[PDB]
């Protein structure tokens, strides 16, 4: 029953994930605007919670704190959880951060982002004035946001393209490649019978998900080249151990 | 409370492994076990009556047992207080290089200095037969008997072993660790429980506790070469299948 496993999916979507995009759209028609040293100085001051470090590591709490939650919400696509330990890692390692990337789309506009569950805005303009390496990590995001938004998904289909996202069978060093395909073939079925549904007069969308897969593959290629690099070029800058975990030989 | 501690982790043990050294050793002294000693007996053996080139074959039936082990050590981690609370990469990384150790520890408990037994007791495999296999599988297989032999000296009973078999997977040191004050932590209160334990049940035994932390030196170096051989195998008799978790374990181990 693909309509039972698309509403099971979205549950499991919902319990991990407390900004949706319907919050986000919501909120984004009350955040406290940050766009300069003075205001993130008191977004900082418990209205929300030098300037080009200290954003990119705002940037890594936020995203660890994704890949956390993304961890588990794995544990509840069927079939995951009856992976091998070191397959659910594979997976997580090379899936997380396109999941983060995509349902990042949910919470931007073209003028910036929410941050700390929708109390902030982020204008996109003071992300571009940043030192060089940090400011154009962050601008290909907001371009891929704003094209994937215009597909016009809603939570319910994100949820399936999340965990078709981290059910790639075509992840390096992954030891059962057909049973991952098997589990993903199974949630692709379910998305496309949910598309039917949902989107009845959109030709194309399918394929054109499909194809947004492979877009964030290169998107998350092109970024932890980017991180990589950081790495060595930036030598006072610290790295979360999860991340330097993530993006080790990746 | 150190002796509450050592209970859960000797109850996590009996539920995760069937065969313990209790039950082994009164097999090893119902119906007794059927002796595999040759290429007939191995037939009749897996007739069904232990089971339901002779060298290649004995060689995926220990791939087949090690994996099984390793399944079970995988679910006994899990029981191990703050184990479960790691990130799931530093618990791959762990069992990655500890489920070995670990194994070839829990192997002395179903050995004598005259074989092993196999299928939850049901045979016994003589170590003459193992030592007439080919070259390279001969070699792999008379270094855990060595060790077991000796560390069998030391007489611990399945209470002993359950603390053991948890030191040996929170190992802080493991190569690639990502939280490892966190790990060295864990593995502190489970040595302290292990003191605290064999001073309890091996009053007379002095000098056990820094025996023990030599074994797992040991251990680790009986690794490291198993591994190496491990390795060579896999280039040199390319006809010779590896089961794809041990290869994922083999790969860049060292
Ligand atoms: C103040 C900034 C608000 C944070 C907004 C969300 C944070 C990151 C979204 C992804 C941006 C891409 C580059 C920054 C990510 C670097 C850390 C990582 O690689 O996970
Ligand atoms: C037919 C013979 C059955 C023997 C089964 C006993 C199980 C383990 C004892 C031998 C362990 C050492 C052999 C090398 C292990 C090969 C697979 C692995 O590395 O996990
Ligand atoms: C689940 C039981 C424990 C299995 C242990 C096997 C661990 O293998 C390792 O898995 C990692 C991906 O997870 C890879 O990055 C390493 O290259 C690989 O060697
Ligand atoms: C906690 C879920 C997300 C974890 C992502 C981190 C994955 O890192 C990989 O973990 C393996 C050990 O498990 C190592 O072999 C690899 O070298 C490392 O790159």
């Amino acid at each position: 029953d693909l309509k039972a496993f698309s509403k099971h999916i979205y549950n499991a979507y919902l319990k991990n994930f407390n900004m949706t995009k319907k919050k986000a759209r919501s909120i984004l028609t009350a955040p406290f605007v940050i766009h300069d040293i003075e205001t993130l100085w008191q977004a900082e001051k418990g209205l929300v919670w030098e300037i080009s470090v200290h954003v990119f590591y705002r940037c890594q709490c936020t995203t660890v704190e994704t890949v956390r939650e993304l961890t588990e919400f794995a544990k509840s696509i069927p079939s995951f959880s009856s992976l091998f330990l070191n397959d659910q890692v594979t997976l997580l390692k090379y899936g997380v951060h396109e999941a983060i990337f995509a349902m990042l789309a949910s919470i931007v506009n073209k003028d910036g982002l929410l941050v700390a569950n929708g109390s902030g805005f982020v204008t996109r303009e003071f992300l571009r004035s940043l030192r060089k390496p940090f400011s154009d990590i962050i601008e290909p995001k907001f371009e891929f946001a704003v094209k994937f938004n215009a597909l016009e998904l809603d939570d319910s289909d994100l949820a399936l393209f999340i965990a078709a996202i981290i059910l790639c069978g075509d992840r390096p060093g992954l030891m059962n490649v057909p049973r991952v395909e098997a589990i993903q073939d199974t949630i692709l079925r379910a998305l496309e019978f949910h598309l039917q549904a949902n989107h009845p007069d959109a030709q194309q969308l399918f394929p054109k998900l499909l194809q947004k897969m492979a877009d964030l593959r290169q998107l998350v290629t092109e970024h932890a080249q980017m991180m990589q690099r950081i790495k060595k070029t930036e030598t006072e800058t610290s790295l979360h151990p999860l991340l330097q975990e993530i993006y080790k030989d990746m």
